[PDB]
């Protein structure tokens, strides 16, 4: 069985609405029912846990809640929101974590990454080829390198874990800034799987990224 | 003076329109008439110099062909077009090289570059923390390492230099997989520097990109 862990309880500064960005609606339903939507679509996941911001926890019971579906409060950074949610992930034994913000994510890829546990992996993380060159640079804005562009992936959600594993790791975390939960899969040394991702679960960040995401909706509509 | 190159000389084999991407229309307009556009409202680039098929030339030319433009014949990868282009661009200062895949580039992001360039650095580079965490992946995938995110620039387009830098870089490039200007540069240890880039600026590759570019320029456009 799959739990999937959703971060939804950031206050979503950059997307400019004056709400938490999750509630924030795109083609007229908020972004995390589209988010809710795509792991119910993906027929790959038995439960979901939300952390929301705290204030709206109960609100959220009331509109989002449910038996497979349960609120949390969030926490202070989605590190906290993360550990948060999985004091009530169960006994899956594979945990999905979510951004609320990849809206449009496709629920072929929610069912990749969990067939990629099933098949064995650990930890699975989707990844595609980073469409601008990346470059390391120093804290004057230099450039350092350019590492070989065939050797990297931009990576998305929802990431996936054997549910000890990301648990073993989240007792590890120290401090947060981390908004990356393969990082701290990483520091165990459990290997880490990329698996194709989809151009279509970009994270929904700026209002620009809100048009262009009522663009795919209406395009896909 | 301060001379952009404009390598669109490509199939878009990516875009599978069947046609060169550059002439693939946006909002009734090709893609390289926006990047055109961009680099005139900055008002920061003297001339430009475009490299097209070398089927398209004649056409081009008319189209585009003007008294701050001028269109040659581009070569089979990106690489020679540049190199092509470079000898119709006369005696710059410095050079910008632009995709004009990057159709909705800001004016704004345009002028930085010239400004950092005049500055006095060599070789000026627009780019933004990538959206996305960056892992580093071995040959099947696995993951390698996470560099910090915050130490990672994904880089755009124009990409500027003074001449003299930029001309000796291309007399010893090799032709085929070199795609980024800058990286030319950096072979010989050149610094580069970072400039404020642009969500705005990106890539237009895809059918996709194309369906989102659309929706762009709508949304600015009241
Ligand atoms: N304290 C937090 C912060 C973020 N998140 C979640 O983590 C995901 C990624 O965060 P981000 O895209 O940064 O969203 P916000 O933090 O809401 O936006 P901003 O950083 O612009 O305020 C989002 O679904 C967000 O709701 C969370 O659950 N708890
Ligand atoms: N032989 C080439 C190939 C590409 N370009 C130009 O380089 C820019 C970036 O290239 P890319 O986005 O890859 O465009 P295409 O090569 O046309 O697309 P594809 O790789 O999908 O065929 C484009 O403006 C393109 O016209 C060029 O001048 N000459
Ligand atoms: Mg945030
Ligand atoms: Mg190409």
């Amino acid at each position: 069985a799959t739990v999937a862990v959703v971060p939804a309880a950031g206050s979503g500064e950059r997307l400019r609405a004056g709400r938490p960005k999750a509630f924030v609606t795109l083609g007229g339903t908020p972004l995390l029912e589209h988010a809710l939507s795509g792991l119910r679509a993906s027929g790959v996941i038995d439960r979901i846990v939300i952390a929301v911001p705290p204030a709206l926890t109960d609100e959220s019971k009331l509109v989002f809640g449910g038996e497979d579906s349960v609120i949390v409060s969030g926490g202070v950074d989605r590190t906290e929101s993360v550990a948060l949610a999985l004091e009530a992930a169960g006994d899956a034994e594979f945990v999905l974590v979510h951004d609320a913000a990849r809206a449009l994510t496709p629920p072929a890829l929610i069912a990749r990454v969990v067939a990629a546990l099933k098949e064995g992996h650990s930890a699975v993380v989707p990844g595609l080829a980073p469409a601008d060159t990346i470059k390391a640079v120093d804290a004057n804005g230099a450039v350092l390198g350019t590492p070989e562009r065939a050797g990297l992936r931009a990576v998305q959600t929802p990431q996936g874990f054997h549910a000890d594993v990301l648990r073993r790791a989240y007792a590890r975390a120290t401090a947060g800034g981390v908004t990356d939960d393969a990082s701290l899969v990483e520091q165990l040394g459990t290997p880490v799987q990329i698996v194709d991702g989809d151009p279509l679960a970009f994270k929904i960040t700026t209002p620009l990224d809100l048009v262009l995401a009522e663009a795919v909706l209406a395009h896909h509509h």
